């Protein structure tokens, strides 16, 4: 079976599971039944499944390697798509909180799920709490005896929190940090004093990448119990690079994507974003240009917003990102090695994950 | 020591733990520990603690009938505060979002955290995330090698869920079920026919009862070590005996105590709830009172409010009150009884969480 066909089954018979245990155990109605089976599958198909599918992938590399019985390849496969669809579901959390926090209006190229006429705010940020308390109720059901369980509990639970903890990041970023106060309201940096590439480096790595690709590697690894074919340090460090990489693209996009193709409009420069042209222009730019940057970013005026547009096209960015790019496919290139000691089967995992965000 | 001194010192070890964590692994700076450290104070305390408090009224209970070494008391005792302090920022977290959800302006005399100048929705929203994943972080940390461990992860995780479903229940309360479309604005009811004794319960045993009276109960059983001293059914039937009671109550002051003795404008009127007070007067009222409710309610106009508190006023509200009163006073005897049987000690403590609920 095709991991894809697999992996959109299972979502099937866990869609099927959850809202039967809606009924049995929660004395939930046919027409709310309907609504929260509406709301996940707007909230959670749509995309290209990436994070799960990487749980899927990791798994059937080591099922090539290792010997098992038919029907242990089976559940560990099984156990793969179940935990991929965690992280699905975890990211459609995020998903709908975070379009609620930003204002957001379209994602994929339709309405965020708030938005929708019979959902509103009120219903959409419980909504979103739903999404993520279904991962916990997968994770108990189908790894109830699984010797993994634990240690999936655990990393997914540190994963989320670090989420949690890079949206706070992210959406303080334009905020200088020694004004922050709940009692006052937030200005807006005048000094860009905290658009540093360590700073950003910290809002990508809470944000993305821990969700993005260490929790879908690590999870391959857990539901194949197979930890030990990789030092975790390595794991982290690759990961991490990654997951930069991805969120740097993301960032370039938001700017230079049409609309149409993006599936939204960018609004980074308007919403005073902390992204890698903000930062990488910071550190090049002279007294001039710092001072017309500091004129016009984070602000509505599309004039304004055209002018750090300009800024931007004008700064030779390609230059530094090009630059960006090749040490970081340096510098993976060598972690996949470092990699490939313990696990050419990891390795090739990671090696596969690298070339489908750099290849995007 | 005196209980609540040990539980409120126990919320500053935690905080400290928390904020520690922050800065030695998620690379937190000192004002946003500040910001966070402000959040969880606001958010978490001021209130009672009667949940919380609960779990370690029910372990100290079982302390004065258990041997045990002194340091197996302390043990036990910590882990009745840690969970406790679990139980109360689950609530925070609901409250933070509730609030956020439904427009709240006060509550306990105090704004709302996301009216907060410095605070605004879009970090609200992740704010109580946040609190949220606190709970599993103090989980893991304080009960790393306990045999409780599981089923206390299992239960915190289905509690939380209910309270999730509970939300939805009582965010849709006041439409039609056959109606629920996230395609289609969601008009209010016109027949008012789910605006039932059965369908109420529904609503109050998922949004209430569940985290305030099953979950402290029960993780003092867990810290305890204790669940063979209950018949676990009987513990559900009191828990959901004893929060309609107090939901109950709530829905009456909602619409009866002045805003300044109640900390906030109740809203429940305006809001078209399914309430104890609209459901048990349309219960008893006359086909001529059901048109004036009807013509009068979910309006903001003071008026129309008005008009629907002369109707309950009229209809004779506190008979019914009473009479509920009286039945569930002798229910929650029984119980308290046939818990007895296996334990006086926990048949104590429910009758004392009953007693504080029964008196408030
Ligand atoms: C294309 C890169 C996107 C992927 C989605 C990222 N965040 C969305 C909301 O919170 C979770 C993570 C932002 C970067
Ligand atoms: C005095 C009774 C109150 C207690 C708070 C209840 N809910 C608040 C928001 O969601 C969680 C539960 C509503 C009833
Ligand atoms: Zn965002
Ligand atoms: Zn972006
Ligand atoms: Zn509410
Ligand atoms: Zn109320």
């Amino acid at each position: 079976m095709a991991s894809m066909e697999r992996f959109l089954s299972v979502y099937d018979e866990v869609q099927a599971f959850l809202l039967d245990q809606l009924q049995s155990k929660y004395e939930i109605d046919p027409n709310r039944a309907r609504y929260l089976r509406i709301m996940m599958d707007t909230t959670c198909l749509g995309g290209k499944y990436f994070r799960g599918m990487t749980v899927v992938n990791v798994a059937e590399g080591f099922l090539a390697v290792t010997q098992h019985d038919e029907a242990t390849k089976e559940r560990i496969l099984h156990d793969a798509c179940v935990g991929g669809w965690m992280i699905e579901f975890l990211q459609a959390h995020y998903l709908v909180e975070d379009d609620i926090m930003d204002g957001s209006v379209m994602r994929r190229g339709k309405p965020c799920w708030y938005r929708f006429p019979g959902v509103t705010t009120q219903c959409a940020i419980n909504d979103g709490i739903i999404l993520k308390s279904w991962t916990q109720i997968m994770a108990w059901h189908y790894f109830a005896d699984r010797p993994f369980l634990k240690d999936l509990l655990c990393l997914f639970q540190k994963v989320d929190y670090a989420t949690a903890v890079g949206q706070m990041y992210d959406v303080t970023s334009m905020c200088d940090s020694n004004k922050l106060d709940p009692e006052v309201a937030q200005p807006m940096t005048t000094d860009f004093a905290e658009f540093t590439p360590a700073i950003y480096k910290r809002i990508v790595k809470y944000k993305t990448t821990f969700y993005t690709y260490l929790l879908p590697l690590v999870m391959g690894l857990l539901v194949s119990e197979a930890a030990a074919s990789v030092e975790m340090n390595l794991v982290e460090r690759v990961a991490h690079l990654i997951g930069e990489y991805f969120q740097v693209q993301d960032d370039v996009m938001d700017c230079f994507t049409p609309p149409e193709q993006l599936g939204k409009v960018g609004t980074d420069i308007e919403d005073a974003k902390c992204s890698w042209l903000a930062v990488t222009f910071l550190g090049k730019a002279n007294a001039a240009q710092v001072a017309e940057f500091k004129a016009n970013y984070g602000e509505k005026d599309p004039a304004k917003v055209a002018v750090v547009k300009r800024l931007y096209s004008k700064a030779n960015l390609q230059a530094d990102f090009a630059a960006y790019e090749a040490e970081v496919v340096r510098e993976v290139e060598s972690l996949i090695e470092q990699l490939k000691v313990k696990s050419p089967t990891f390795a090739e995992s990671v090696a596969v994950v690298w070339e489908k965000t750099h290849k995007r």
